[PDB]
């Protein structure tokens, strides 16, 4: 099994239930990793974790992505922990194409769930 | 010991997704087997199977699925197939149950998707 993998989507997931939101993994991945919500908001989500400084990412992983969350009802979320800088996540656009991933190109998880203009 | 259960899991999916529902399998099934959504509709469910006529459902197996349905944003609901005979939904309620299931009880796929 993808164990480096495996480890990231562990300490991804206590993230969000640190934040409030009551997670699912989807066996083999089938559509998607990870599915979360929090009562008002949920997340489709697709991990990637990578020692490099940039991602490619094809443009039929990010169709699935989008297609299933359009589906679902959740927003479109790639979350990617660039090894050594940290957690980026990145809202992705219904724009169905291939597309190059940098840390600058990601917001944190408390932007991400609009922590930053939320009084409480 | 999970036979039946993983081919009722799989069979529940398709009956969701031709009513226009996507939906994920709970890897290990911790908290509920099935969270599908189809964008209004939002569903946590627990599925059992059994091969008699009537199950017993108890308080605690229910907690866990409401406290994890409240917690998603989900309708709690119970999957039943009875096997030679057909499924079975219910919402569940937070308070207790600890009661029997039968082919009669609650109500069809259909009705429960409204």
């Amino acid at each position: 099994m993808y164990r480096k993998g495996a480890q990231a989507e562990r300490e991804l997931i206590k993230l969000l239930e640190k934040h409030g939101f009551a997670v699912v993994r989807s066996a083999g991945s089938k559509k998607v990793d990870l599915v979360a919500g929090n009562g008002k908001k949920y997340l489709c989500i697709e991990v990637k974790v990578t020692k490099k400084d940039h991602l490619y990412v094809g443009k039929r992983d990010m169709g699935r992505l989008i297609e299933f969350s359009r589906r679902f009802g959740g927003i479109p979320v790639l979350a990617v922990k660039f090894l050594n800088v940290g957690w980026r996540f990145i809202e992705v656009s219904p724009k169905i194409e291939k597309f190059v991933f940098t840390p600058s190109s990601g917001v944190s998880l408390e932007v991400l769930l609009g922590i930053q203009k939320t009084l409480e």
